[PDB]
């Protein structure tokens, strides 16, 4: 069920953003992989029944790092590199 | 002295490569915020006398992430968000 996929994704996302929060961070922004980008851009299309592209995503920015495959990784940007734990990674693709 | 800076930039990426394959890590690619992008296309496209565009630095793969401002982030893309400390920050620009 494509719903049931989205429902999933979404609270994949709150639940890493709530782990960053808890943590001190402030999470800004997912990047995503090409394959996972790709998956969640379907799935929009599909259920929004809207073209896209589509650049946020619960309340955060949609930036691409095409390496990370069928993965993405909410990030915060600003502690990124300083602090470790800035960045939490789930799994999109099926 | 322009030379400088590109000397001095690709010191600190080299520096921060090391220091994480010390801990275990595989840096692959190295983030750059938009200022900290053209900052280094500037500086390439003086000194290599190329016009670019500038895809690899210090034997790593770069990747805009325009948030990041005049920093770049090196990253080990495999384990970012799965292992903390897979990420460490350069700041780019002067
Ligand atoms: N910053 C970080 Au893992």
């Amino acid at each position: 069920s494509t719903r049931g996929d989205l429902i999933r994704i979404l609270g994949e996302i709150e639940e890493k953003m709530n782990e960053l929060k808890m943590d001190g961070f402030n999470p800004d922004i997912i990047l995503f992989g090409r394959e996972a980008y790709n998956f969640l851009s379907n799935l929009l299309k599909k259920e929004m029944e809207e073209e896209g592209p589509f650049t946020h995503v619960s309340n955060i920015k949609i930036e691409i790092l095409e390496e990370l495959g069928g993965d993405a990784v909410v990030i915060d940007s600003k502690v990124l590199g300083l602090v470790p734990g800035a960045a939490k990674r789930i799994k999109i693709i099926k």
